[PDB]
């Protein structure tokens, strides 16, 4: 159903013209996102806005997106829809975009970011990849710092979908078997996290000084996998969590329901850890 918006948990019956435009958001990845606010509550929600007469290719990833935000709905780790207004020439997603990703949480910062930050985000991020190939038998194909939100509340979820499969991403944080492939994807999506936790970690990307995108697989086959550095007091369990996402052999790969019981997901699952004050003062550094 469409016209209507769900604020938390009261539906109200909106129009397009009930929302004021507050100015563009982000880079424009999935489509163009307006934060706006709705003028009967005073709320300020993020709305993406498809044209028809836009570009195919970007609409088919867009229409794509929304259809596993859908049925997501109840995952906690993964982005909600509130509602859908469709008109003539136009639609609009009224979507949780609101927060900011941890590739920008990572420029602000301007160095590593804690583990028990990247605890509580491990335990998101891994529950909501287990949920979509159970539930639905989806998998992401595009896990990187960019599609890891957190907000004000310290809320940790998956945003973009447009290019999941059913069972290509960006070069950098492509597994081994999805470069040289034998004769067998549902784990790459846990290198991709691999990488992911190593770069947030440091501060800085493991693959340095490669200046086009062939180089960067290169040394993802022929080099050894970049492990997590043993001088920065990191925890016994971090690194062994990041030795086994990043297991090149992916027949030896753990699995997800394997993942789910290790001791550094059992940590976090339990440590109260308080991300909100810690999201709050990184914002308060404007740069």
């Amino acid at each position: 159903q469409t016209g209507y918006l769900t604020i938390g948990g009261q539906r109200y019956q909106a129009e397009i013209n009930d929302l004021e435009n507050l100015g563009e958001m982000g880079s424009g990845t999935c489509g163009q996102v307006w934060k706006m606010r709705f003028r009967k509550t005073g709320h300020v929600i993020a709305v993406k806005q498809m044209r028809r007469s836009g570009n195919k290719e970007e609409n088919k990833r867009i229409l794509m997106d929304l259809d596993v935000v859908l049925k997501s709905h109840d995952c906690p780790y993964i982005v909600q829809c509130f509602g859908t207004f469709i008109t003539n020439t136009d639609v609009f997603i009224a979507m949780e975009l609101m927060g900011t990703c941890a590739e920008k949480l990572k420029k602000r910062m301007q160095g590593p970011i804690p583990e028990r930050i990247l605890g509580k985000m491990t335990v998101a991020i891994v529950k909501a990849l287990y949920y979509l190939k159970e539930k639905h038998g989806v998998i992401h194909r595009d896990v990187k710092p960019s599609n890891i939100l957190l907000d004000e509340r310290g809320q940790i979820k998956l945003c973009d979908f447009g290019i999941s499969g059913r069972l290509a991403g960006c070069a950098a944080y492509m597994a081994p078997e999805r470069i040289d492939p034998p004769d067998y994807d549902i784990r790459a999506d846990v290198w991709s996290l691999g990488i992911s936790l190593v770069e947030l970690a440091t501060g800085q990307f493991p693959y340095k000084n490669c200046k086009t995108d062939f180089e960067v697989l290169t040394k993802v086959l022929q080099e050894e996998p970049p492990l997590l550095p043993g001088h920065m007091g990191f925890s016994g369990d971090f690194q062994s969590f990041v030795k086994d996402c990043l297991t090149k052999d992916h027949r030896k790969r753990p699995k997800y329901n394997k993942l789910l019981e290790h001791s550094f997901i059992k940590r976090y699952e339990t440590l109260e850890v308080d991300v909100a004050s810690w999201f709050k003062d990184v914002m308060a550094k404007t740069e």
